[PDB]
């Protein structure tokens, strides 16, 4: 049936995620991150590379300054913005963006301006066709198969929970924090420098991540966990550096992501994610709470955590009423279930009339984006 391949961008705080709306997985996935030369270029005219985006910015980042365009979900430098979709269409697709539709994602609440700005420089830079900007909560619902429930979504640079009804989202009783992976990473890299290591330095972060992302774990049970881990040695895991050599880690295992629960932990007085999803449901409207609470999707790299479930089930049932049927589903790929989502959407028949045509923005500006989107 589709004429032309829609094209599906998911920007990231940390990683950004491109592909063909059809596919059941993105084609490309890369750190949102653009370099330049840290030392200054000898000659003049000879264009030489100025700018170093994703991978190759990483494969370089010695000799460079790296910049992140995306801070807490919310795109900070446009200069920079515009060169990862340049990159993205041009260098890792290898698509001419003028050839295709593409819907493109960004975080709820956002600032007004920035809605604006994305869908001008798709239709007066890139010269794309048609064009949309959806939420990614709202994909990743929809991914799962759903068109009601909420959406805790906890990605690189912010965390969101997103109640959705039957299909739309309800704009009030969304909720942020700003507590997310990058948090995480930094405390993980703290806690284990107290251990006795000795990781400060951004090279090592990177280290720390793998650690994280594959030694980490929720446990349903914090103090009786610290406990075991105290007189037990039976919480403790393995990990060797580039060097070879090996490093056992402990409660710091659970202790990381444990921030998830316990802002404070950081210094932070914001709610963990289990009492923002509960006072997200509570924002809502009491007729459909009983949903919601059946309904919880996880969604986005954080909560990938092992164990990140069964400790949401039993924290939201304390605090929802006792006959209050509780229920949370974590998508195996949710990692790229925003993606996934927008692939799905963009191939739906009733969203066709949602894009954004070069005509309607040719007519009605900018501000076309709100009517459309919102
Ligand atoms: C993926 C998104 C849009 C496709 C809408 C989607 C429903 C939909 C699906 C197919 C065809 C038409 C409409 N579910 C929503 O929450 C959206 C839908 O947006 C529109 C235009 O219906 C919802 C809008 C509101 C006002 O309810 C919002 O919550 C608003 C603040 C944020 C935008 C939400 C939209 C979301 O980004
Ligand atoms: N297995 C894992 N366990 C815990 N954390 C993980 C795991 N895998 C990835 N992460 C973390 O998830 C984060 C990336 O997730 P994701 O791509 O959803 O965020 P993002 O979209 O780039 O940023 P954001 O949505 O906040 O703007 C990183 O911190 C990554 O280290
Ligand atoms: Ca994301
Ligand atoms: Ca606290």
């Amino acid at each position: 049936d589709e004429e032309v391949a829609a094209l599906v961008v998911d920007n990231g705080s940390g990683m950004c995620k491109a592909g063909f709306a059809g596919d059941d997985a993105p084609r490309a996935v890369f750190p949102s991150i653009v370099g330049r030369p840290r030392h200054q270029g000898v000659m003049v005219g000879m264009g030489q590379k100025d700018s170093y985006v994703g991978d190759e910015a990483q494969s370089k980042r010695g000799i460079l300054t790296l910049k992140y365009p995306i801070e807490h979900g919310i795109v900070t430098n446009w200069d920079d913005m515009e060169k990862i979709w340049h990159h993205t269409f041009y260098n890792e697709l290898r698509v001419a963006p003028e050839e295709h539709p593409v819907l493109l994602t960004e975080a709820p609440l956002n600032p007004k301006a920035n809605r604006e700005k994305m869908t001008q420089i798709m239709f007066e830079t890139f010269n794309t066709p048609a064009m949309y900007v959806a939420i990614q909560a709202v994909l990743s619902l929809y991914a799962s198969g759903r068109t009601t429930g909420i959406v805790l979504d906890s990605g690189d640079g912010v965390s969101h929970t997103v109640p959705i009804y039957e299909g739309y989202a309800l704009p009030h009783a969304i909720l942020r924090l700003d507590l997310a992976g990058r948090d995480l990473t930094d405390y993980l890299m703290k806690i284990l420098t107290e251990r006795g290591y000795s990781f400060t330095t951004t090279e090592e972060r990177e280290i720390v991540r793998d650690i994280k992302e594959k030694l980490c774990y929720v446990a349903l049970d914090f103090e009786q966990e610290m406990a075991t881990a105290a007189s037990s040695s039976s919480l403790e895991k393995s990990y060797e550096l580039k060097d070879g050599q090996v490093i056992t880690i402990g409660n710091e295992r659970f202790r990381c992501p444990e921030a998830l629960f316990q802002p404070s932990f950081l210094g932070m007085e914001a709610c963990g994610i289990h009492e923002t999803t509960y006072n997200s449901i509570m924002k809502c409207d009491v007729d459909i709470r009983k949903d919601l609470y059946a309904n919880t999707v996880l969604s986005g790299g954080t909560t990938m955590y092992p164990g990140i479930a069964d400790r949401m089930q039993k924290e939201i049932t304390a605090l929802a009423p006792s006959t209050m049927k509780i229920k949370i589903i974590a998508p195996p790929e949710r990692k790229y279930s925003v993606w996934i989502g927008g692939s799905i959407l963009a191939s739906l028949s009733t969203f066709q009339q949602m894009w954004i045509s070069k005509q309607e923005y040719d007519e009605s500006g900018p501000s076309i984006v709100h009517r459309k989107c919102f």
